[PDB]
């Protein structure tokens, strides 16, 4: 447990980051399920791009999937430290007109370990 | 326009959903499957899809390995868009198999889901 | 000899799968030469996408290259076992209207080993 | 057309420039940052950008590691195109950090640069 | 339209063929080469092409390594589409070379092949 | 020091190749800064694609970035030998009409090593 290729992280509001691939250049690829009260784009998967560099991570999701659109983007900035990813996020809405319309917060993502099945 | 687009979602009768994110010019298909089918591994979490669109023809395959749950298998669907529906035959192979007889068969019919473009 | 990145497999009807790349996520990339009596899209290369997971493999080719089109897609499902990939395939034709128009069969791909030259 | 295009370059007030090479259909953004900001590591060499465009919304993040100079950090900008300008808030995390308080904040306003299509 | 397209095939006078699968918006070229040139390694099997289109300008390079046969070399062509033809100069480098004098030169002229869109 | 993923090479005319990624198939990805007297498309980054195979390398840049266009492509062919990449390059201009309009030359790229900072 650093920040692995094929890891799953769940924040305090129930949402989950599926990192499926971190290539050698540090480039990240995954998808996000939002379960956060009061927000759109819940319960379906959206694509994640970002970067990893040691314990440092950025990732950003576009809120336009096949089932639902919220005309917005989020970008987390954060770090892996003692079994958690602690992040600060910023959310722009399309058509915004000042940095005052940008919404801010903090998510602490705790891991979930890989079950085997069938 | 109608048919198999980028940014289209399709739910089968077992309640599972194919999220098509992207179709290249190439034909290349990329997306997520969420499995919600009674009796199976790997439900309620999303898994990567690769495949191919060609008018109404479509293949797409899912690797059952994400970071919350793995099922040591791959499914490949093969099908066509016909009447506001995608009609597929699927085959499912389990890691370690030694006989084609161990490859499992089914049929899924995917109907378009409700795009709710609002916050 | 598992199912390798950079391997070449030739079925009973003479056709050949060139797997050039299997990334760590298991995602497969290659190209197919069809030599199967009675079929279109013979003797030129078509692109392959698929997945590998242990000895389990899917791959699918679109039958539209630069020289020739057959308005169809094939998808194999199969497994590596004692120096062979044994597969069942299904072929849709664009504009199909029932699952009865879908053609089925079995290919056993045997390997070929890498010659050095110049 | 105007707005956030493929093949558009944007210089902030510290004199740094975002080179946008490609926006997919997807929304996906790919490009280069050259940092020219007084006081920082990793100036005058280009670094990879990933991110996202959505009308006037835009995120983009830079990994400060190319082969001439590395700074053991990532920056993520978040912003919008408004009046022939992209207005961003950035956050910067250093490898090894243990407190959100160590994440650093700023604001960049990027104005379009001069495209000189000639040899 | 005519010129260097996606989904275009081009055979040179030695009988070899460039299969262009995809040109991005970017300019990026992706495809297969089959070498059919008397006297060489690596014939009759397909090899990956990367490169670049820019109106009538075009580079494209082939790595001579697929799973049936490898030749420990790379070829890079450089050329232009002019009169229903692509006219190229190629350079070929062998792994292990120590002198530019060991880089080999030729000229290929590729004429469009016959697209037979039927089953 | 072979030809690495994450290496930087600077030729005799001051230009620099940033190789950020060489995948296992040998496929190369990077970007070029031109500092060569008498040429367009100086001082900004252009995208590189190519191939590596032992000490053999090809790479090609399209001269169309966000800030400046020169309606041209270059392709180097060359090899790594005793801490240098020695190359021969060929430059086509869009709309060229004979192989006589194609410009030729030789670049010897010497390495630069990775500084740490902040
Ligand atoms: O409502 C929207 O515009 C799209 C969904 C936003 C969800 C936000 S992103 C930051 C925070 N973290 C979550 O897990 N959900 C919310
Ligand atoms: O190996 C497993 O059990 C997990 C994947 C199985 C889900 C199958 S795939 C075909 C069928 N159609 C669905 O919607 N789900 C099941
Ligand atoms: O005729 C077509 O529609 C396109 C070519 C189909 C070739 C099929 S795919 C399954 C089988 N395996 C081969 O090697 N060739 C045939
Ligand atoms: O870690 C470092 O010092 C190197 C990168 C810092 C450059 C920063 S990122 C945000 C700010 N805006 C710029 O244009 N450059 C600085
Ligand atoms: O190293 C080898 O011998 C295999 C590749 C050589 C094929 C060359 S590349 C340039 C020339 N043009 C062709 O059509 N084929 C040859
Ligand atoms: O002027 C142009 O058409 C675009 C820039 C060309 C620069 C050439 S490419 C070969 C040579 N090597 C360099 O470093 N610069 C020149």
């Amino acid at each position: 447990g650093g920040v692995q290729a094929l890891s799953a992280w769940t924040n305090q509001s129930g949402s989950t980051l599926y990192i499926q691939s971190v290539d050698p250049s540090g480039s990240l690829s995954g998808y996000y399920i939002n379960r956060a009260a009061g927000y759109g784009c819940q319960n379906t998967p959206y694509p994640v791009t970002g970067w990893v560099y040691g314990t440092a991570i950025t990732f950003t999701v576009l809120w336009e999937n096949a089932t639902e659109s919220c005309n917005s983007i989020t970008a987390w900035t954060g770090f892996y430290y003692q079994g958690q990813i602690t992040t600060l996020w910023q959310l722009v809405i399309n058509g915004s007109t000042s940095t005052g319309q940008i919404i801010s917060g903090e998510d602490i993502f705790k891991p979930s370990q890989q079950k085997k099945s069938k």
